[PDB]
């Protein structure tokens, strides 16, 4: 079932040369592998990432790991992406503080990290640098695209980019363009770094801004709960006493949600990444269509029951234009219990969705 | 049009059991009123105020006011709230941080105000507050209740709490109970408070955690751009350059929206008065049904089409449980181009349904 040790691995090219008009010289990205490329180049899967998440995937690094990869119950030798059978791949996002280029880079003339200075990153470019690596891998056409929230959002992405550079596609939890309540969260973190008194501009290194960070992420573990859970916690009726008597007064430490100081993420990437979430639109209705119309390959359409942060209706959209452009797609609305990050846990029901898609070409 | 100068009342009274076993002794509420209450004591409203709202619906202060009171286009000699017919009253909630009752009230020991001392109230808790009111000025039976977001879930408690003591209620852009959503937003707004250096266990006097307040607040600025309005910020693409060139660096001052320090409130009042609205609940279906079998009133409910933070089908399923309970309800969904508070915006065709629901009592 387990993958085992992987090492992250890192593909450098000489220059990349972004949407908005700036370039990245030497462009690097930290990805992982799982399983073994056929010599004929047509098993491959490419994992593309969630916001909290990172090439590593699958497997441990270490005997001492404590926990696998991000998606290590759908990647491994009889799992969804089956490494049986498949050469899957997941590389960090550029403008990601997990090894690719991105704000921790070190900067050729300060020797510190690149900071506020790195460049402002779109999904198009998280993808194009994408195609680097696939391409360096010797691939030219690859089985599948999947992804699951902005993973899903990187797989779009590719299925109109380079529509010709894959078979198949799976959109998980996901949107063709953010709603104001999405933003609006990212938004909200964004403002709590700029606000911290370590941001400096961005530029800082002995110091970062970690309250204005921990806040940023506190997000992602707050909306965690369904609309029914949340209530169950809230309940009917406010606590007893007041805010001193419930210990409620004595809550700081609550804004890292039980995680540590050593899982470690970086304030300008959080910025850098949710901005390119933030201002991704390929529309909905007639523009959506059309936008959608360059794609080739076949569209797997995951949403789930319970998930408002990308909720159902955000995968109809995308469906409904997939449909108007006369294009192979299935759409399943899963039952869930979570916020949003279901397509991450266990379920026979999309270990079976998932395995049969990718077993039945029709 | 305009109803002038008005000077803010404050109604005093022995004691107020709360609902958690709490007791204010005494209890403050700060009030306005609007227009002429009848010798038959029967032509009174009783408006409850949202969350950054307060006792002052209308009018002015002084002549150097440079805005009127915050349902101004509303309340008035020929207005919705008609003041050439009707009694019209505004009250502060208790928790709140403009004159009634809350954290800033000063302390009988240490002549301090309470902060953290204060104990949780619940929305029941400040309706119960309002009746004791309402009672005082010589009102048996309020002719309507009305509030929107916030004061539309008052409006709601009001006519299951004391269903024989109004005959009408109006109950805009609200909900029975707080989505996963609204809740994430309040406790992502508590935290940044809680998390503040300043904060001191809600102790604070000398220094107030204004950094985290100001996080909490911009909450309820960031989410009033409608889905169109905030695409239409963010567009397709993401800046040109990098955080440091476009001074997106040079942003922590946006923390405070274009607000200054002197409209000031209060980060503990914020606390309890969030706390309320998210552990307030009568549920959905059949136990809303089964909430909401006491009223007696006649209901007016409006949600408007771009409002996402308390959206249409919040509104509908209280129309639905209205509905099931058999009771005299009318729904009207507007046409609006705003987040939330489009309900405080003067629009011909509010004026036109409520200036009608008042006057036809069919």
């Amino acid at each position: 079932g387990s993958i085992g040790i992987i090492e992250t691995k890192y593909a450098e090219f000489k220059e990349l040369i972004l949407n908005n008009g700036s370039v990245l010289s030497p462009v690097v990205i930290a990805y992982e592998t799982y399983g073994t490329l056929s010599s004929s180049k047509n098993n491959a899967i490419l994992i593309c990432h969630a916001l909290s998440g990172d090439a590593h995937a699958a497997g441990y690094h270490s005997g001492s790991d404590k926990k696998p990869g991000w998606w290590d119950d759908y990647i491994g030798p009889g799992k969804s992406f089956d490494t049986n059978q498949y050469f899957i791949i997941c590389s960090n996002v550029i403008g990601g503080c997990k090894g690719s280029s991105g704000p921790l880079s070190i900067h050729p003339e300060t020797s510190t990290p690149y900071g506020s200075r790195f460049p402002f990153v779109s999904i198009q470019d998280m993808v194009k640098a994408q195609k680097l690596l696939v391409e360096s891998l010797g691939i030219e056409k690859l089985f599948c695209v999947a992804g699951g929230s902005m993973g899903g959002m990187q797989a779009l992405e590719w299925s109109i980019a380079y529509p010709n550079s894959l078979s198949n596609c799976i959109v998980m939890a996901s949107t063709a363009e953010h709603s104001a309540m999405q933003i609006a969260f990212n938004e909200v973190g964004r403002q709590a770094i700029l606000s911290d008194p370590n941001w400096k501009n961005g530029l800082y290194d002995e110091n970062s801004p970690r309250k204005g960070l921990a806040l940023a992420r506190m997000v992602g573990h707050i909306t965690y709960l369904s609309d029914d859970k949340m209530r169950e916690k809230f309940g009917r009726n406010p606590p007893r006493g007041n805010i001193l008597s419930t210990d409620f007064a004595v809550g700081s430490y609550l804004i890292y949600q039980g995680e540590s100081f050593v899982d470690r993420f970086d304030a300008n990437s959080y910025i850098y990444v949710t901005k390119a979430l933030d201002h991704y639109s390929l529309g909905k209705g007639k523009e959506l269509t059309a936008a959608l119309s360059n794609a080739t390959c076949r569209f797997l359409v995951v949403s789930y029951s319970s998930d408002w942060l990308y909720p159902p209706a955000q995968s109809r959209e995308i469906v409904k234009s997939l449909e108007a452009a006369d294009k192979r797609v299935f759409y399943v609305e899963l039952q869930s219990g979570e916020g949003h990050d279901s397509f991450l846990l266990k379920n026979p029901k999309q270990i079976e969705i998932l395995k049969g898609f990718l077993e039945n070409p029709n």
